[PDB]
């Protein structure tokens, strides 16, 4: 219905048809077209043709550069004001603040950022009206998880950024098949704008549209909406990556009885032909992607990658914890990636990959700190700021959190079940962070409840600062962390639930000279071997106040020899007395009235065990 001609946007559709869309999808698209006033509407089909044409268009406009040395690889350099996920501008809107974060006892909550509905309404009206003027609104239908998986969820992202379209094609399952699978079902509404309507009011920097002053990444779980404005970058703009995958999904999981977690999933096979799947939650910069595609050093062992960042997990009727990787690609940190630290990533990213904010070599290759690769004489480097750069300079050639964006199907060790709609059965969950002192290489939680406490007590080095990052989810909780703990704990009362063993690792313990005690990377297969046997029930553990650690000689150290096991597994009363005190202060303040009894009990129990050593 229409008294004039400003409500039907059919005349502006340059690919697809509004009449083809499911009724509620059409209302989403047309309502925001009316608000944002795009010049064109492009309904993405996900085809190779649309993808290649969009890439070529971005190339002609200077938005991306083709990397000549590789096969269909591309480089985007951003406005340096728009280089990362920005927590201070990431908010969750609920009626009551207590649904989004626990009310802290004394301090400010660091477990989330709540915004009232009225405040968001003002912010929204100050940003989105007319924000796509002169631009194409792309409609991205995408599936989080294998199409038709019982654990998959569907989203529709509206964006004015072709960079987002290309990246979402890699990181999600995108296109016409998703719309047909959606039918009249439920979907998450995702609205994104870089916030630079034409004609441009402010200078465009590095051909990268963004609006840093007005950047705001909002989540409305009760409306099943994600609304992001002002950033074109990564987790701010690829709304499946963190906004859907963790923040919205963790609320859905709370309501529906499953788990959405900042975890890799890997499958490990031992020399006896036995295969187990493990999940691991490490904070950013703590090596999930290295572990997920590890090249094991132990002969006869094999590791295969299901996902490197996000896990959606649900106990099935048989009681197995079944996990899917809801992503379709890897959005990995580039700096530090080398043949030594991640050879399988190096193989994956040389075709069909989009790089953002890395350096470019004069022969059309990529470069970054820690690449640990020499360049032939004559080869020169352009920094991520589009300036000539030489290794004898201070500033980095690549942004510290520059990324590659690569299809998961290309990983040479992608797991054969990485797209299985039923998911893979998780037998162990690993927590870990950067702890230069005090925390052993590996230990095993004494019970599910103790394991949940271990996840809750996770800390990690940021002068050095040791921060709290419970479950590696501190930036990503979609709801009250205290209820999230209760949700985890409630899994132990499920029907026939086969609870995975929980472990905590530390690759980063250092000696008094600051050298790593453990070589890490592929040598972490030796730690996975110990976990593997522990899941099988092997008698390879000794009890300590913090949990089980490997017996003397239980860890396979053949081929190392120069490793200080006593210091690596040293457990100091002095350190752990201070550690439990800090955990106690943290949980009391930050979780306060929503701290489950079982977690307080595990804290008291650990305090008591440490007091007796
Ligand atoms: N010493 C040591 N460092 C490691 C090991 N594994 C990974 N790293 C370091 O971890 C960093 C890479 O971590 P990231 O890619 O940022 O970790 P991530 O968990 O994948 O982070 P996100 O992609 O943001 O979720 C580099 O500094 C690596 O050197 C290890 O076993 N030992
Ligand atoms: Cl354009
Ligand atoms: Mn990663
Ligand atoms: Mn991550
Ligand atoms: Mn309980």
């Amino acid at each position: 219905p229409q008294l004039h001609n400003g409500l039907d946007f059919s005349a502006k559709v340059i690919q697809g048809s509004l009449d083809s869309l499911p009724q509620e999808v059409r209302k989403f698209v047309e309502g925001n077209a009316q608000l944002c006033q795009p010049e064109y509407i492009h309904i993405c089909d996900g085809s190779e043709e649309e993808y290649g044409r969009l890439l070529a268009h971005m190339q002609e406009e200077g938005v991306i550069r083709k990397l000549k040395k590789y096969d269909n690889c591309w480089l985007a350099l951003t406005d340096p004001r728009d280089v990362a996920r920005i927590e201070s501008k990431t908010v969750i809107i609920t009626q009551e603040q207590r649904d989004t974060v626990p009310i802290p006892k004394s301090g400010q909550s660091q477990l989330g950022r709540w915004m009232s509905e009225e405040d968001f309404e003002k912010a929204f009206n100050a940003r989105f009206p007319g924000c796509m003027k002169g631009r194409t609104m792309y409609v991205i239908p995408f599936s989080m998880g294998p199409l038709g998986s019982p654990l998959a969820k569907i989203g529709i992202e509206l964006t004015d950024s072709p960079y987002v379209v290309a990246s979402m094609r890699i990181m999600t399952r995108m296109g016409t098949s998703v719309l047909e699978a959606l039918g009249d079902g439920e979907f998450i509404k995702c609205l994104h704008s870089v916030g630079c309507p034409l004609p441009l009011k402010k200078p465009l920097v590095n051909n990268w549209a963004c609006n840093p002053e007005l950047t705001l990444i909002a989540h409305l779980p009760d409306r099943r909406e994600i609304i992001s404005f002002g950033s074109g970058y990564g987790g701010n703009s690829l709304l499946g990556k963190k906004c859907f995958a963790l923040r919205i999904a963790s609320r859905l999981a709370k309501e529906e009885g499953w788990l959405a977690e900042h975890m890799l999933i890997l499958g490990i096979t031992n020399p006896e032909g036995k295969k187990k799947y493990l999940a691991a939650a490490f904070p950013s910069a703590c090596g999930k992607t290295n572990l997920a595609m590890m090249n094991p050093t132990l002969p006869g062992w094999k590791v295969e990658c299901v996902g490197d960042d996000i896990a959606w997990m649900k106990f099935d009727a048989q009681g197995n914890l079944r996990a899917i990787n809801p992503e379709n690609g890897f959005f990995g940190v580039a700096p530090g990636t080398s043949v030594k630290t991640n050879p399988n990533a190096i193989k994956t990213i040389q075709k069909n990959t989009i790089f953002t904010n890395v350096a470019e070599t004069s022969d059309g290759g990529v470069y970054w700190e820690g690449i640990d690769e020499p360049l032939a004489p004559g080869v020169t480097i352009t920094s991520w700021k589009n300036k000539e750069w030489r290794p004898q300079d201070e500033e980095p050639c690549a942004h510290p959190n520059s990324r590659f964006c690569t299809p998961a199907s290309q990983c040479p060790i992608i797991d054969p079940a990485w797209e299985s709609p039923e998911g893979v059965p998780i037998e162990g969950i690993i927590f870990g962070g950067r702890r230069p002192a005090g925390v052993p290489l590996v230990y095993e939680a004494l019970s599910w409840q103790h394991g949940v406490f271990v996840g809750a007590a996770m800390r990690s080095e940021a002068g050095k600062v040791i921060m709290h990052d419970p479950f590696a989810m501190r930036p990503f909780f979609g709801y009250n962390f205290g209820k999230y703990l209760a949700h985890w704990l409630s899994m132990a009362h499920r029907p026939a639930a086969k609870l995975p063993k929980i472990f905590h690792v530390n690759w980063f313990r250092k000696d008094k000279n600051g050298k790593f005690l453990w070589p890490g990377f592929g040598e972490n297969s030796r730690v996975l071997e110990w976990m593997f046997g522990r899941i099988e029930g092997e008698d390879s553990a000794k009890l300590t106040p913090i949990g089980y650690v490997p017996k003397e000689d239980a860890l396979n150290l053949k081929g190392l020899g120069d490793v200080n096991v006593e210091e690596l597994f040293g457990i100091s009363k002095e350190f752990w007395e201070k550690e439990v005190e800090e955990i106690d202060k943290y949980l009391e303040d930050q979780v306060n009235a929503d701290l489950p009894y079982e977690i307080e009990r595990e804290l008291r129990a650990l305090k008591q065990r440490i007091s007796q050593m």
